């Protein structure tokens, strides 16, 4: 119990803020995990010990891909970490609990391909999960793990309380299907406007997490540009890779994909910049106005992009 993790004073102060970087030191990550369940949701939240064993187990499922790996995994929880600090008030126990794991967990045993590959190449888990295949895998791998000897860090919780934290967690893995992050954010543009939006209507909760999980997933696009620039690299080795599948099951992939046409990834930013990273931005920061500053880092990095396809970078 009287075990405070503390990181050095200059991780410390960073980790506070959104675009905070966990840094090339791989086995520093469990512990800025741990100092943030710690300081997010507290030191009595989880049995130290159990919580550890939970982290390295999460840890050895995920594989040794360039993008989709267990630093991205550390990454998407700090952002939703951020997030709960900054939106102190608005969030019950067991919703604190369940985010930071289920941000740990939620791209667990990504093979770095998107669910199109997969139903395209006719793997196994696109006749179990038909619809966002590698999101109910995730999920799936989580439960297993939670379901290992010593593994259960839920297990002060009542049989009430363990099944809303497994629900939480199920929402919020499956919300990180970018296909569904579509549809959430219209909706919740359409009632925040309308002044419907109603934060003790459960069903309502529900798409504010989701929109959450989306914003934490991608926050890569709201890092200082270095950092930004440098992880599109590894987003698009990821790409470039499946575009070499595509092309082996005789499919001209999309150009997002193909690595004959790197000279359009610029653009391609642009695009996505401007269809969903800011539009998930300025409406997670209509919702939780302390959010704002991933807005504008976001902003920022479009600019940059803007100034790469001017030639001026
Ligand atoms: O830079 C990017 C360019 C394109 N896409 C992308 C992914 C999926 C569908 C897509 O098309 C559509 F626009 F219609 F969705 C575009 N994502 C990213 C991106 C930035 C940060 N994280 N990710 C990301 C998210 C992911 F979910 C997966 C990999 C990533 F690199
Ligand atoms: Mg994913
Ligand atoms: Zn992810």
């Amino acid at each position: 119990g009287l075990m405070q993790f503390t990181l050095p004073v200059r991780l410390c102060k960073e980790i506070e803020l959104f675009h905070f970087d966990i840094g090339p030191f791989e086995n520093m990550w469990p512990g800025i995990f741990v100092y943030m369940v710690h300081r997010s949701c507290g030191t009595s939240c989880f049995e130290l010990e159990k919580l550890c064993r939970f982290i390295m187990s999460v840890k050895k499922n995920y594989r040794r891909v360039p993008y989709h790996n267990w630093k991205h995994a550390v990454t998407v929880a700090h952002c939703m970490y951020a997030i709960l600090q900054n939106n102190h008030t608005l969030f019950t126990d067991l919703e604190r609990k369940g985010l930071l794991i289920a941000c740990l967990c939620h791209d667990l045993d990504h093979r770095g391909f998107s669910n199109s590959y997969l139903q395209k190449f006719d793997h196994p888990l696109a006749a179990l999960y038909s619809t966002s295949t590698m999101e109910q895998h995730h999920f799936s791998q989580t439960v297993s793990i939670l379901q290992l000897e010593g593994h259960n860090i839920f297990s002060t919780l009542s049989s009430s309380e363990y099944e809303q934290v497994l629900e939480i967690i199920r929402k919020a893995i499956i919300a990180t299907d970018l296909a569904l992050y579509f549809g959430n954010r219209k909706q919740l543009e359409e009632m925040y406007q309308t002044g419907s939006l109603n934060l003790n209507n459960q069903s309502h909760r529900d798409r504010v997490i989701g929109l959450m999980m989306t914003a934490c997933d991608l926050c890569s696009v709201t890092k200082l540009w270095p950092v930004t620039k440098l992880t599109a690299n590894d987003i698009y080795a990821e790409f470039w890779a499946e575009g070499d599948e595509m092309k082996k099951l005789g499919i001209q992939p999309i150009p997002m994909m193909d690595r004959d046409k790197k000279d359009e990834v610029p653009q391609g930013q642009l695009g996505f910049y401007n269809a969903v990273a800011i539009p998930c931005y300025t409406t997670l920061t209509q919702i939780l106005p302390p959010t704002e500053p991933l807005l504008k880092a976001c902003r920022d990095n479009l600019s940059q992009w803007e100034k790469v396809i001017r030639g001026e970078e």
